[PDB]
């Protein structure tokens, strides 16, 4: 069911691709062999695979970063690394001590700068980290059952898009993953969201008064206790039974929230949500009114939250106020782009204008700080449209340099036992994208973890034309975690740092080869691609302008 290899050296024909008496390297071997005949011969070093990694023996530094040859690393930042674990209880948050399925597990940007080294050795030169946004401070009930506490760990649920979440870190925290992120050649994106806020939880409402209960007085004090966030279900009562303790008919009570003109919800005296993708509520999320050209002032519940940075502005919309808050992070510490979250549920106006400003804004950082910054180059924004493929859709002519390519995931899944079952998509991909961009991924936080293919999924993945994404532990495959009630939350499990000290270095050395050779030639990313014929396994050249590799694969082993 796939191409064979005898183990022993192979003799490659380059005589079209390299010159004669030039010497090519094997990157992942350090092997370098002179051409005569146009034709040279390798032995694959041992944890290969049967891998050659080809190059001109002149290459000897990586390549000027572009975005089209870009490797992501997205991590959620809570199931990363904790740094301080001061922080790990912000805002009253507490372990379930179950699980831990959908709390905060403590990690952290001060962490998450603690291991850039290790992102450098991967050849990552772009870090997409979780909303570090400050989010609900209470929790809901997890899953169809509501059998675990589900916070704000994953950066989805916003409260206040002008402060940091205090779980995350401090101003001072987040500069200092910039600077040193910068140092390593290593662009910051933001997962944003603006489609929607938080759920209501008893810890906000309680900490800035909106909404209403059905208890009072005493059997209030006696049901929900002193802080209303540290009540756990009692008999025959699950996660979500909290949400009988709480009046979504009282008008005046929720109106105290966000307020009619912010949101649509099934709350109060709010408008309804619509019947399209634009104004639909996800999952009874409050839909942010994104559209609205209604003057909307501030959140009402924000005169209760005397900490946020957000201020009136005079003509100024939702959307405004949300492009605003957003831009304002990039004007201050450099952020290189944003991956926007539910891009099909806001219509194309507000994506362009978040463009326009955060473009505006790295521009001014960029000029205010010239030592600092890595280049020249404009703010980069890639968007979630589910379902998107490889495609030069609408979203391109909006502010979108980069759509998230939903199907490398299955595509590559034809390939987990055989490196060669990709060759048709690579050829596809490597044509369409001459003209366009896309962020393919094997594992994503909505879908599922790729561990069918094992230390594989580091050349399906790094080898793939356009910008690629690895997700947290794909490089050591971190295992599906307990997930309760809720099939996808296993996905975002601790990243597995003793499998990296331990079973797992095997395969993160293969993923820092592979990666590395992938930052040395934007023609993996970029490049037309040749797919060679020999009896002698399988491979490729990919050619961009100035760069020119040679990809062979042995076979399987035995
Ligand atoms: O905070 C604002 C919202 O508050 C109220 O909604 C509650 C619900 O009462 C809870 O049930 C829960 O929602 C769960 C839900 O139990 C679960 O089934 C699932 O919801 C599905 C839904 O069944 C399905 O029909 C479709 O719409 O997809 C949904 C998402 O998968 O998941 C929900 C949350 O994980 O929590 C919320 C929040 O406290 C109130 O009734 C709403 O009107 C309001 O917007
Ligand atoms: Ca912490
Ligand atoms: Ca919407």
């Amino acid at each position: 069911q796939c191409p064979k290899w005898d183990g022993k050296p192979l003799t490659i024909d380059v005589s079209k691709t390299f010159a004669e008496g030039s010497k090519v390297r094997d990157f992942y071997s350090g092997n370098v062999a002179t051409v005569s005949g146009g034709k040279i011969t390798l032995q694959p070093a041992f944890g290969s695979n049967g891998l050659l990694l080809l190059e001109r023996a002149e290459t000897a530094a990586p390549a000027p970063f572009d975005w089209h040859n870009a490797t992501v690393y997205f991590v959620l930042t809570d199931r990363f690394v904790n740094g301080n674990p001061a922080n790990d209880n912000s805002y009253g948050r507490h372990k379930d001590g179950m699980q831990e399925i959908g709390t905060f597990h403590g990690g952290d940007l001060q962490g998450l700068t603690s291991k850039l080294d290790y992102l450098q050795q991967m050849g990552v030169n772009a870090l997409w980290i979780s909303s570090p946004l400050e989010q609900i401070h209470g929790w809901v009930g997890g899953g169809t059952k509501g059998d675990f506490p589900h916070y704000a760990y994953h950066g989805y649920y916003t409260q206040d898009w002008s402060k940091l979440d205090a779980n995350m870190g401090t101003e001072a925290d987040l500069r200092r993953l910039v600077d040193e992120a910068h140092k390593r050649g290593i662009r910051i994106l933001f997962d944003v969201v603006m489609n929607h806020a938080g759920y209501a939880t008893l810890a906000d409402m309680q900490e800035f008064q909106f909404g209403s209960l059905y208890l009072q007085g005493d059997e209030l004090k006696k049901t929900l206790g002193e802080r209303w966030t540290d009540w756990k279900p009692g008999a025959g009562q699950t996660w979500h039974s909290f949400n009988d303790y709480i009046n979504f008919s009282d008008k005046a009570g929720w109106e105290k929230w966000w307020g009619k003109k912010w949101i649509r919800i099934d709350i109060g005296d709010y408008d309804n949500p619509g019947y399209d993708d634009l104004t639909m509520s996800l999952a009874f999320l409050p839909d942010l009114k994104t559209e609205s050209k209604e003057i909307s002032g501030l959140p009402n519940f924000y005169s209760h939250k005397p900490d946020t940075a957000a201020k009136a502005i005079p003509g100024y919309t939702p959307r405004d106020y949300l492009t605003h808050w957003l831009s304002q992070w990039v004007r201050d510490y450099g952020i290189d782009g944003f991956r926007v979250d539910t891009a099909k549920h806001v219509e194309m106006d507000a994506w362009q204008q978040l463009k326009t400003q955060a473009t505006a804004a790295l521009a001014e950082w960029k000029k205010a700080n010239p030592d600092k910054a890595l280049d020249a180059a404009p703010f980069w924004m890639t968007g979630e449209a589910w379902g998107h493929g490889v495609m030069q859709s609408d979203y391109y002519r909006h502010g979108f340099d980069a759509m998230i390519n939903f199907d490398y995931q299955d595509q590559a899944a034809k390939a987990a036992t055989c490196m060669a079952n990709i060759d048709l998509t690579w050829q596809q991909m490597a044509d369409k994208l001459q003209s366009f961009n896309v962020l393919s991924y094997l594992s994503s936080h909505d879908t599922r973890l790729f561990r069918e293919g094992g230390a594989t999924a580091a050349e399906l993945l790094l080898l793939a034309p356009g910008a690629v994404q690895i997700f947290y532990g794909d490089e050591s495959s971190r295992p599906f975690g307990p997930t309760g009630s809720d099939p996808l939350q296993g996905t975002r499990s601790e990243m597995n740092w003793q499998d990296v000290n331990g079973k797992a270095a095997r395969s993160v050395t293969h993923w820092q080869k592979i990666g590395q050779f992938r930052a040395r030639h934007p023609a993996i990313g970029m490049g037309k691609q040749t797919t060679l014929s020999m009896s002698r396994g399988y491979g490729f050249v990919r050619e961009s302008g100035e760069d020119k590799v040679m990809v062979i694969w042995a076979g399987q082993q035995q």
